[PDB]
This record gives structure tokens, sequence and C-alpha cells, in this order.
RNA sequence: GGUAAGAGCACCCGACUGCUCUUCC
RNA sequence: GGUAAGAGCACCCGACUGCUCUUCC
């Protein structure tokens, strides 16, 4: 799987996961997140770009969207989503 | 009629504020607007865009482009989502 | 598709702070940065750029793009100067 | 100095706005606003006031050039604007 | 989660007041 | 006698933003 799913863990967890994927020869990886984690996704990309691969990375695609989920009180709600496909240059 | 800025800066306010700003711009003959945000508010930015497109102007608005970045403060993430009617 | 940005924001601190930030970014491998400012600091933004291109990296840094604008406050002017390695 | 040039100094921005608009209203199609040092922001102000408040959808930013001059060093800006 | 009320730090736009310097009637 | 327009410095106030925090629902 070339997908890094952003969650509640510190951003460095996902940064290191992504870096590990890139170092293992995986040409293209996809960082995915929804709701509050969206900014963390962006962080994950930027750190990967700005701390470890200052030139060896490019953003292939950014896609945003929405999905309906049932909250912890059984109420249907819309949640934003983001996917960032990046690859080595 | 003076030309308003086509930029909606997402900040600390509720999403509805920015949805209303964006829709006000679009309804006043502005063809393309840019939603900008930094840090956690990036989520709000996305919310705003989605809320503007799928809910209140359906089938009329295109996401022209999405640009992410970093701003030196330490650093913080940035996003700019350019959308337009189509 | 747009290449992610790296922004240095200008304020009222001594110009060398911002020059330092810019040079640091450029030396780390970032090939293009954006110097942003609002109001009076616009002058300093220009300063930063010039100081970057004339004192440290002569014949290495070029101006990619200059954009001026306005933000509602009343109103304040804005500048963005994108510079790039030749 | 060319006749289509507005040089920014220490005067309130309204003066330079008025000079620019006077030129544009007298039939001059393109004008250039020039400034140096701290007045640079004022130059931008002038331009922004002219194209957004006085003549909406009629003025284009043709070109912006920044530079340096020796006095110490001072920054310079030139902003060429034109009618659509 | 909240058009619930506040707080600290950083960053930054603008203003008042005092002082210094420049340019007048 | 008048005290304007700028450039600095000090202090402070009012917004915007970023990052945390407290209480309340």
């Amino acid at each position: 799987s070339n997908v890094v799913l952003i969650g509640k863990k510190p951003v460095m967890n996902y940064v290191l996961a992504a870096l590990t994927l890139l170092n293992q020869g995986v040409s293209e990886i996809v960082i995915k997140a929804r709701g509050r984690a969206i900014s963390k996704a962006v962080d994950t990309v930027e750190i990967v770009r700005n701390r470890f691969l200052p030139d060896k990375i490019e953003i292939k695609e950014i896609r945003v969207g929405s999905q309906v989920v049932t909250s912890q009180d059984g109420r249907q709600s819309r949640v934003s989503t983001i996917e960032i496909a990046i690859r080595k240059k």
C-alpha cells in the first residue's frame, strides 16, 4: 500500500512513514486525510519536502472532496476530505 | 462600483462567515475567487469550498487550482484554492 | 500541478532577519521563494529581495513575478515577489 | 523625466492619485508611477487607489520593476499601468 | 462540536502621545 | 507667532493571523 492515512498521531509518525515508503523505491505515494486532520496531511507533505527531500519530490495531484459520516451521536454529517499524490523526481 | 478583492482569507470565524463572503463575491459578478488559509484553518478552507460547490451552487463551480505551501514563522502550512463558475 | 510555495513574510523587524530567512531557504535547496508584505513593509520587501540578489547571490537570483494587491481592513496594500535561482 | 511619469515623494497619497488620474483623464493611455525607499509602499497605494476605486475594470497593471540605486543603497520601484 | 465567554505567547496591520532629525510661512 | 508633511526612537492602544490554554454548554 502506497497510502499514508493521516490520523491523530504526531505528524512525524506520518512523515517517517512516507519517507520510509519513498526510500523503499515506491515511486508514488498518496497522503490521505479528512476533517481536522486535513492540515496535518499538508504538514506531512511539506515536512517531507522541506526537511528531507528539498528537490527530489513533486506534488502529482491534490484532490479535495466530501463524504457523509455518522457522528458519535448518530447524526449524519458532511466531512471534508483531501488526497495528495506525491512522487520522487 | 469599486473592484473588491477576490480573495477570501479563512481565519478564526465560523465557516458560515467565509461561505457567505465567497457566495457574496460570486453573486456580485466575480467569476473567480481564491480561498486562502494557514495551519489548521486549511480544513475550514476545504469546508468552505465544498460548501460553496456541492451544496449551494451545484454544477456551476469549478476548482481551478489547489496550491499548498509553507510559510516561515518554525513553519506553517498554507493552502490556496482557486475556484470559478463553469 | 502548481509547485508548492515557500513564503517569507516581512514585518517591522530589521531587514536582515528576513534576508536571513530568505537566504536560509535558498541554500537549503528550495529553488523559488516568495517575499510577501503589507502596508509600509512593502518597501522592506523590496529591500529584502535586492539585498538577497545583490549582496549574496549576484547573477544567481532572478525575479520570477511581482504581484500587488489590496486587503480590506479601510484598505492596506499588499505585495508578493517571487524570486528564483537562474 | 517622461511626461507620463508620476514621481512619489513625501506628500499624502491623494496628491499622487490626483496626478495619475489627471494624466489618465487628459488622454494619456499609459503612465508610470516611480518611487524609492519608504515611499515604495505609497507607490503601490497610489496604483491600488487608481485602478480599484477610481477606474474599476479599466486599468491594467502593465509592468512592475524593482531595483537598487546608490546614495548607502536604496530600493526603487516602477509601476507601469495602462487603460484596457 | 458550540454566533459560549475569556487568557497566554508569537507574528503582524494600523492609530494616539512624547522625544530626535529633515523640509517652511 | 503659526505647526504641516516625512524619516527614526520609546511607550501604548485597536484589529487580523498563527500556536497553545481555562471555564461553560
